[PDB]
């Protein structure tokens, strides 16, 4: 069918019909509290970490899908219904949501009472909130009765899905007037607390979920909302909740308005009690009072919108392509923000139990986020740089709550460490601040162990060097950015993952992607060591980076591709020799971006060859052809159905670098191709294939080896978003932050007659026309600053707070 | 007040109503595969590992509660309705759930269809069977359409509920005749799968979950059977099931017959292939040829009977209270059968994730069940000593999987070690296999550390003399028999569990709960010592004793009562001197049982304080007064509202002490009392506030401090069971192996006039006859053995297989 659309004015997407091919949401927040909403109000939200602040619960794989959010609903003489059609599944007159920037709105309308909720997270504030209008448009006088329902989790989300034989006996809730908080173990080690309030006086509760509910009913028909009233339950363990009810009459064409809040509150241990047994509201009483008016609310959902509003306008794109734009200046940036948040941890397919904060996943967000807002960007560095060890190595990922790094999803991934750099560097061409590298940065999270940022660095770069295989490439260790690539693994015992069960240390296996990024990623280390006036290290570094040139150049090509890496036998893996796994994608990227083969033409040849084996009509798959039995020499990878995941699935992300690398060697219509292959904008009218979310990226589409081709999983929480933007916004549009200035270097289809990108860049705004008046795809004829011309590709930086003029000339 | 009944001549609890004040389920199998199943057929199997094995997926804590299990559809012209009701919950003419020794029998009868199924694990079978008659009762003739339904778990169940991100992927199926397999990851490092299977031509089947039911559908109207036909789908990734369909035709008053069947199967690494990507079904086959026919279901189901009928036989009750034969002859014992098996796992409260085998849980099961097969009991001794450490410590706990001891919920509890010494003496007493002393067992589950059972007592004995407090105490630890007493943990970040998070190795906290312990079982120890010629050990154990006993004399007894323990400064805990918890019940139990203070009063006056500070209407707390405060220095005790768990909960197993301590003095009268204010037969009439299975005892009621006072939590798996059957069988009907012979040592109220037991033991039959003419409660006066007057209360051993008549005196 056709289940909505983008409304590019009013920067939302519009769903349609509530029967979407799967459950599509959208997150709220952007600091602290957070929420997962989806089309229907299903989902939960969360207090910085989802594993261990859960406020609401939420059952993943369910049946039916996506059962439990913030559920209204509305009884009217008997017959009752819910705005987001679901749970009750009535059907409704009208239906609509649109989900916006920090916003998702949800109306619906049945026997002519409308109902339409405004669910946000407020910037500065640990509470959703939700405004909710109901109007009479029908001719009679209605009486009918409102109820509120959200379920409390334990806070902790693992123990509250597994440890029932304590924690059915811990639920503990406090009602008083319009507001009903869960305090669960706040008796003990908790200071935190969490409540549900409304505005107005109720006409009854409900705290205990089998009182509103009933034992052998669903959400789609509480007994309490089907008899007509609350039962004013006080939960005593269990299964907490908080259900408000409110009578209302409304004369016709009559509406009323509501003011709901779920918050969060922790207490200072000097502030914990009103009295024995009685929690200390003082600070609940302020949020709530805080938006106690619909006034209050919209004006805060309006600073919202400036707020968004004042982000995007860092990146604006004017040109001919409305899928383009509404790409660059709406979606991608917003789901950078999101995956800067969220990393990969909590969304509808990531559980939001076992992931944390990854360390090359956060890394790599900072690409697309930096410019966005370099203030946090600087801090996220310095938290990831923590965790990094004195070695140089680093653990894979941190506990949000705590910030912590842990093995809890494996470690030794020898391409981690190389992130860091690249991250730093991003944020350094983006601001010139420099002195991000003075700054003293603990390892292993041990404050007693601290060095500079620039040390942190120097280990990055040097654990590469201090760990090559036999033939000068660098040793791959559990597995490189490819998780599934587990050389040093050779498991035959089920019940442990890949990314946990014992990898040894390996000095035969080696990667020829990490290889790629380090040639990519040490021009950067070698320019950071000039500006600390190191010139014999940066010289030093240079060599180690030519000798790796020259290592790829004699052990890392194939003959028409570039080789992905060697087993621990010596045995190669992606070579025209192998009988699976001919071609990989990863190693074709970071080779070409890093320059190799630019002139005895190897690198136009692998980017033809992955054209050739790799293309589909959804994107580029991760190699060809794909494994079909397990291969206790490659670990994880061959475990996949052919076509699912690591093994020939399509990985939007990698799908980034090839994007740029036919940048690299000036072929922008092959690389405007498959940006347009894998971008929402663009696929929209397959969301029946697709699957999930049509307004973000996605991690994997299936790819041709699959039954299920074209159908997408785990969207929304992907280094897609990140690295795609960067392709689009600096290696195809040509607007490229460097360490001396905005380099302009655009690489597009030569049919293109030219775009404007407006560029907020240090302290200055630069107004940028690009004109392709003989459409050529790449290279620069002319440049002209404020009316005068200057030399070079390199514009100056001013900081003077005014826009400058800028004319770039193709040729 | 009532939802069914006992019927004790078919040994099975009938359920009369689908709607039980909570799911009331039951066991089957005693061997390797095991099947949770409730009244309306929820529930899940799994192969010996709930964790690792899981066949089935089963949602717990769901909305509505319960939904998943084995469910049968009959499609009846546009109408469908399931044989228990749930998950359709369309209104059935007639219900009846009967729950027997190891089947479940469900029967549903809708607009003149009556539906039964039977299901039960056959013996030496790794399989559910489930044996379905479908009859017309009407006066029509009908066609109808059978649709069967299981869901797939991924084997490894907290990777299922939680690592999504991959496993949609992954799930694969073969679909072959009437033959559903699953066979996820068997590609890779899996040798095992299961199937479903029916004994008849199909019309057609279902694999995929969103195929059968849809998307926004719920159990209880799956789209395909919604539709009256299967879409046979076939899985890849997602949500794997299975299902079939069978169009049938039927006249009135006949009946058609199918028999399905739930499957395991594990191949030899060499014969996992039948051919490339296909299975090798070869021993499939072989099961379902094994139960293809009717003929061949009803000869196992009569096995099944036999084999329960002789377990039960040996030991069998004849008195004037039908309650407590149907107790101690029936359900009791059926308990400990299941606990035995099942230690603390997997029940509907118990996930199955976090708890294996527990160390200290296993050995006193072992207390009730060696007299059902010694055989078994023997060998579970093995392995739960081959996970005791050098030191005579132990793991906590060992995965069912693979009897590995490990660490996953705590380690360094004190009193773990002497219930080893304990199981080992009751092993013997019934038995008189002192061979066992000498057989060879591991260290740390490590061979080349072995040494014998009997060196593993002796440091299981001398681990308690090498570690005691200031006064002659044994150290706590992280905590005694009270999982929950941490007094030396003094913990403040509510992310982490008191069970696991650090906990010093404290060298003041002293527990008189592990010193009355000491002290009961050590007189075993001694005993043993003498028996393996060691009488100068023997005497050196008895000064242990003796010192441990003076101990608790001098520094263990409060006054009125026995102090419960000291903390880590040195302070008095369960003392009138203490604001909150001036009484706990746990000493009380244990020293008295130890014979201290039979002499001066002590004794009597701690049993009459428990009397008037811990009695309530059903059953005993654990201390009072309650906790109304986290106390940092007790641990997570205090952090269960007051009347909950072991915060003043009813811990039905610490009443069991009690009982048997009352014997001790001599007053039956007590200890019946409380034996029937907690046995299930005595309080079925009030079964809504119980609220729980009316015939399986339960590990937690709320407490006189709760405002749910009466009812339980945790049912099915506790040592309730087995404490419970040894303190009616042995302390108080006085049939008490020793190891010499069979001990008569009645403790009864007295107004009883007498009662029969009959008694397997040692190759013989004892029948025997109580007779209490004077109407005492303790004291035998006379025992003639086959006609002939005995001296003294031990039984001559005869194992002549022969039946032996004695008559016993009271007086």
């Amino acid at each position: 069918m056709k289940f909505g659309f983008f409304d590019d004015a009013n920067k939302e997407y519009v769903i349609t019909v509530p029967r979407t091919p799967y459950p599509w949401i959208n997150y709220l927040g952007t600091e602290n509290f957070f929420s997962l909403i989806s089309n229907t109000a299903g989902g939960y939200c969360f207090y910085r970490d989802a594993r261990l602040r859960r406020i609401t619960r939420y059952r993943y794989n369910n049946v039916p899908i996506d059962m439990g959010g913030r559920y209204f609903y509305i009884y009217d003489n008997g017959d009752f219904w819910s705005p987001g059609w679901s749970p009750v599944k009535r059907e409704l007159e009208s239906y609509e949501c649109r989900h916006g920037l920090g916003y998702t709105k949800i109306a619906g309308k049945r026997n002519g009472i409308k109902a339409e909720v405004t669910f946000f997270v407020p910037l500065n504030y640990n509470g959703e909130v939700q405004k909710l209008i109901l109007k009479n448009e029908g001719q009679d006088k209605k009486k009918i009765t409102l109820f509120s329902f959200i379920e409390f989790c334990l806070w902790n989300a693992y123990d509250d899905m597994t440890n029932f034989q304590r924690n059915f006996s811990t639920g503990e809730v406090e009602i008083e007037g319009s507001v009903i908080y869960h305090k669960t173990e706040y008796r003990e080690r908790r200071n935190h607390y969490a409540f549900y309030s409304v505005n107005a006086k109720i006409s009854g509760f409900d705290s205990d979920r089998d009182s509103f509910i009933g034992l052998y009913n669903g959400f789609d028909a509480p007994q309490a909302v089907v008899n007509g009233k609350s039962n004013n339950s006080v939960a005593d363990g269990w299964a907490p909740i908080a259900s408000h009810s409110i009578e209302i009459e409304l004369n016709p064409g009559e509406q009323k308005e509501y003011v709901f809040i779920i918050g969060y509150v922790e207490n200072k241990d000097e502030e914990k009690w009103e009295s024995k047994g009685v929690i200390n509201k003082k600070k609940a009483y302020e949020m709530i009072e805080q938006f106690n008016t619909v006034e209050k609310v919209d004006k805060a959902f309006e600073e919202l919108k400036s707020y968004w509003n004042a982000l995007l306008s860092k990146y604006f794109l004017e040109s001919h392509d409305e899928k383009l734009n509404r790409m660059v200046n709406i979606w991608n940036q917003y789901q950078c923000m999101v995956t800067f948040n969220m990393s990969r941890s909590a969304s509808y397919f990531e559980s939001g139990i076992g992931r944390g904060m990854g360390f090359r996943d956060s890394n790599q967000d900072l690409l697309g986020f930096v410019h966005q807002i370099p203030e946090r960007a600087r801090e996220r560095l310095l938290d990831l740089a923590a965790t990094q060890l004195e070695d140089g190595s680093a653990y894979h990922q941190y506990q949000p709550l705590t910030k912590k790094g842990n093995n809890e999803i494996g470690s030794n991934f020898n391409d981690d460490p190389l992130w860091l750099i690249l991250a730093t560097a991003a944020y350094i061409k983006e601001t010139g601040d420099y002195s991000i590298l003075k700054e003293q940065v603990p390892f292993n999270n041990d404050p007693s162990k601290a060095d500079t940022m620039f040390e942190h660095l120097t280990r990055s770069f040097y654990h590469v060097v201090n760990n090559l295989g036999p033939h000068g490439l660098p040793l791959i260790g559990r597995a490189d950015w490819n998780d599934c690539l587990n050389l040093n693994c050779f498991s035959t015992v089920p019940d442990e993952s890949f990314q946990t069960t014992t990898s040894k240390d390996g000095k035969v296996a080696e990667s020829v992607m990490i290889a790629g990024m380090f040639v990519f990623i040490g021009k950067d280390y070698v320019k950071l060591c000039e500006y600390m006036g190191l010139e014999e290290e940066a010289r030093k570094a240079q060599q180690h980076i030519d000798a790796m040139k020259e290592a790829i150049l004699k052990y890392g090509y194939d003959g028409e591709w570039f080789l992905r890496a060697y087993d621990d036998f010596g045995r190669k893996v992606g070579s025209k020799e192998n009988e699976e796994g001919k071609i990989f994608i990863e190693s074709q990227g970071f080779c070409v971006m890093a320059e190799i083969g630019l002139e005895d033409g190897k690198a136009l040849k692998a980017l033809d060859s992955v054209k050739k084996y790799l293309d589909t009509p959804y994107g580029l798959v991760l190699q060809n052809p794909a494994f079909t039995r397990y291969y206790i020499e490659y670990g994880e990878i061959s475990t996949y159905p052919p076509g699912y995941k690591e093994n020939a699935g399509i990985f939007c992300h990698n799908n980034a670098w090839i994007i740029c690398a036919e940048t690299v060697v000036g072929r922008g219509d092959m690389a405007f191709d498959y940006y347009r292959k894998i971008a929402p904008a663009y696929i929209e009218d397959v969301s029946d294939i697709h699957k999930l979310e049509p307004y973000v990226y996605a991690q994997m589409v299936a790819g041709k080896d699959a039954k299920r081709h074209g159908e997408a999983k785990n969207s929304w929480l992907t280094g897609t978003a990140a690295w795609n933007f960067v392709a689009i916004s600096q290696w195809i549009l040509g607007v490229k932050p460097d360490y001396d200035g905005l380099k302009i270097d655009p690489c597009i289809p030569k049919a293109w007659d030219g775009y404007k990108v407006t560029r907020y860049f240090r302290g200055s705004t630069y107004e940028i026309t690009v004109k392709n008046p003989n459409h050529v795809s790449k290279g620069v004829a002319k440049i002209t600053v404020d009316g005068n011309e200057i030399s070079g590709n390199i514009l100056p930086v001013f900081n003077d707070g005014k826009t400058h003029k800028v004319e770039v000339i193709m040729g």
